[PDB]
C-alpha cells in the first residue's frame, strides 16, 4: 500500500531558428498522485495500480518568416490510469497502464506528466541473476495529450523515416557489476529491432572507477527504415567529479529508429539533438560535479558538449555537421523538505537548419501519502 504525490511547476521556453524565427514559451503546474497496492496472499497475488494526473499549462508561440504569428493558449487535463497486477512468485503481469523503462521502450517525463502508454507487460526474474521482459503495447498518450493516439516512429529532420508494439527481451547480471542485455522490439508494419547492451563498472580506487556502457542497435524494415547504432559512453567517476566521453555511430539507410515521443536509448541523446541522423557520427564530452564532496548535499552541475558531422543531407548533396552544449544546475533539499530545482539549458546549431536556444525551470516536490 505505497502512495505519494508530486507537485511540479515548469516553466519552459524554447527560441527556434532558421536563417524564420519562432518562439515558445509554457508555464505549467502539475499534480501526479500514484498509488501502487499490494498483492492478495496466495500462490498468485492481484493488485491494483492507480495514476492520477491533475493540471494547467499555457502557451505562447509568436512566429515570423513573409508572415507573422503571434498564439496562445490555456489548458487543463485529468486522468485516472489504472492497472491491474497478477503475481506468481518472483513474476509480474500487468495489463492496463505502463511507463516501461527498457532499451526499446522509455517512456518520456521530462515536462509536464509521464508518457504513458496502454498495453501490456511480463516482467520474470524467477532465475537468480537475470530479469527477463514481455510485453505489447498497443497505444500511448504523450506527454503533452491525456488522449491517447495510435503509435509511430519519430520520423522527419533527417532521421530519414499500428496499434501493436510487441517487445521481449532480458538482462543476466554475470557479476554484482558486469550487465549483459538484449532486447527486442516490432512495431507491427514499422520495425524490426534488436538491442545488445553491456554495462561494466569497474572499481579502480576505492573512491574513483570506471563506468562503460556499451551498445549495439538494429533496426530493420517490415513493409522502410534500415538502420545500425553503435554507441558507447565511458565515465570515469573520480571523487565528486565525473569525465565522460562518448561515441555515437548510425549506419544505414536511416537514423535511429524509436517510438515518437520516447526517449531513445542513444548515449547522445541529449537536450535538443537525438544526434541520430541518417550517418550521423557524434562525439560527446560530459563533466558532473556532485557538491556533496565540498559539503552541499544535493547540488549538481552538468555540462556536456556533442559534436555530431558525417550527417547525409539525403537532398543537396552535401553533409551536415550540429554541435550541442547543454549545462545543468540542480538543487534537491536531508530534511526538512524534498522540494526540487531543475535549471536546464541547451545551446544547439546546425550548418543544415535548425538552432536553437532551449531553458527549462523546474521545481518539483514530492511527499509519500504514507
Amino acid at each position: 500500500g505505497k502512495a505519494g504525490l508530486e507537485l511540479r511547476n515548469f516553466y519552459f521556453n524554447r527560441d527556434y531558428r532558421q536563417p524564420s524565427q519562432s518562439y515558445s514559451e509554457e508555464w505549467a503546474q502539475g499534480f501526479l498522485l500514484r498509488y501502487e497496492s499490494g498483492y492478495t496472499e496466495g500462490l498468485f497475488g492481484l493488485g491494483v495500480d492507480a495514476l492520477g494526473l491533475l493540471g494547467v499549462r499555457l502557451d505562447s508561440s509568436p512566429e515570423r518568416s513573409y508572415s507573422t504569428s503571434d498564439r496562445r493558449a490555456a489548458h487543463d487535463y485529468s486522468s485516472l490510469g489504472l492497472t491491474a497486477k497478477l503475481r506468481v512468485s518472483h513474476s509480474t503481469l500487468k495489463i492496463g497502464t505502463l511507463m516501461p523503462r527498457l532499451p526499446v521502450v522509455q517512456f518520456n517525463d521530462t515536462r509536464l506528466h509521464p508518457q504513458t502508454f496502454q498495453g501490456g507487460l511480463l516482467e520474470v526474474n524467477e532465475i537468480d541473476g537475470l530479469a527477463l521482459q514481455f510485453g505489447q503495447l498497443r497505444q500511448v498518450k504523450q506527454r503533452d495529450s491525456t488522449n491517447a493516439e495510435d503509435l509511430g516512429i519519430t520520423r522527419g529532420n533527417k532521421r530519414n523515416v499500428s496499434d501493436r508494439f510487441d517487445f521481449a527481451g532480458g538482462t543476466y547480471r554475470w557479476s554484482e557489476r558486469l550487465s549483459s542485455s538484449y532486447h527486442y522490439a516490432n512495431l507491427e508494419d514499422f520495425y524490426r529491432q534488436h538491442h545488445l547492451g553491456v554495462q561494466h563498472l569497474l572499481p579502480l580506487a576505492d573512491d574513483q572507477s570506471l563506468k562503460s556502457d556499451i551498445r549495439w542497435a538494429r533496426s530493420t524494415d517490415e513493409g522502410r527504415v534500415n538502420n545500425r547504432a553503435l554507441n558507447a559512453l565511458f565515465t570515469y567517476r573520480l571523487g565528486g567529479h565525473a569525465f565522460g566521453l562518448g561515441y555515437q555511430r548510425m549506419s544505414g539507410d536511416s537514423g535511429f529508429a524509436y517510438l515518437a515521443g520516447t526517449d531513445p536509448y542513444l548515449v547522445n541523446f541529449v537536450q535538443i539533438g537525438d544526434f541520430a541522423n541518417k550517418d550521423e557520427r557524434s562525439w560527446q564530452l560530459r563533466y558532473d560535479y556532485d557538491f556533496a564532496a565540498i559539503g552541499l548535499p544535493g547540488l549538481t552541475f552538468m555540462s556536456r558538449y556533442l559534436r555530431g558531422e558525417h550527417i547525409d543531407l539525403l537532398d543537396g548533396g552535401g553533409r551536415g555537421k550540429e554541435w550541442e552544449r547543454d549545462t545543468d544546475i540542480a538543487y534537491l533539499v536531508g530534511p526538512l523538505k524534498n522540494l526540487g530545482i531543475k535549471l536546464r539549458n541547451g545551446t544547439f546549431r546546425s550548418d543544415f537548419g535548425n538552432d536553437i536556444d532551449e531553458t527549462r525551470l523546474i521545481v518539483s516536490y514530492a511527499l509519500p501519502l504514507w
